[PDB]
């Protein structure tokens, strides 16, 4: 009995070790990572995977190298393709804390220049490569090579300075990482690297690079659609 992973995901989202993933599209995955708080809930993480073609690419890594590896597990046990490119979304634990496992394994890592600036300073490690964006907020191409369909773009300071957001070309995603969160959200989470001036803002710019995108998918919160993004906006209104 040797089904396809898509074939495996119709039964519903997989445990895998310590992650969770869930396929968005067919060659579309969300990987969910865990940070263990000592007495509370643990903290949820997702990126995501695309395969394009023969290889892989991924966003984020999870919130440790061992976690990471363990993503890399999951893609060779199921996808069986290599893993080309990463590209990550800031310099915060949940998105840049296993560059160490990402690097060994021979991927191409990018992030914005600033997150790279940002990274070491907290005890992570810069991406390989640094993402340069024009002014209007598109990333300029010359330093995003080969990205396939991902079309990454800065939105503007708002969970973070130097938070980016990436489309799937060939598909209804976006991914907002850490700057959306879903349309019944009672928080944006924690707000102490934010933007708070410029936040609602970044969040409405998110919307606008990506107006066909149907399928919001965000750090921490599960996949929603389109209204997410002014529900965070609307939270993120005057703070
Ligand atoms: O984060
Ligand atoms: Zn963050
Ligand atoms: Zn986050």
């Amino acid at each position: 009995i040797r089904p396809t992973i898509g074939q495996q995901m119709e039964t519903g989202d997989q445990r895998f070790g310590d992650l969770v993933f869930r396929q968005l599209a067919p060659n579309v995955w969300q990987h969910t990572s865990y940070l263990d708080m000592p007495g509370f809930g643990a903290v949820a993480s997702n990126g995501l995977i695309v395969r394009d073609g023969g290889r892989v690419l991924v966003v984020d890594t999870a919130w440790t190298d061992d976690q990471t590896a363990q993503i890399l597990n999951w893609i060779k046990q199921e996808i069986n393709l290599p893993v080309a490119l990463a590209v990550v979304t800031h310099a915060h634990q949940d998105k840049m804390g296993g560059m160490d496992a990402l690097h060994a394994a021979g991927i191409a890592t990018y992030a914005n220049a600033l997150s790279n600036q940002l990274a070491p300073q907290e005890g992570m490690v810069a991406a390989q490569h640094s993402l340069t964006f024009a002014a209007n907020g598109w990333v300029e191409p010359a330093t995003a090579p080969n990205f396939g369909p991902l079309k990454v773009f800065y939105p503007g300071p708002g969970h973070t300075s130097d938070n980016i957001t990436v489309g799937i070309d060939g598909t209804d995603i976006a991914f907002g990482g850490c700057l959306i969160k879903d349309s019944k959200a009672k928080s944006l989470g924690n707000l102490g690297d934010a933007d708070t001036e410029h936040y609602a803002a970044s969040a409405r710019a998110f919307g606008a690079a990506f107006p066909k995108a149907s399928m919001i998918v965000m750090s921490h919160s599960a996949p929603d659609s389109r209204a997410a993004i002014t529900h965070t906006a609307r939270m993120a209104d005057k703070l």
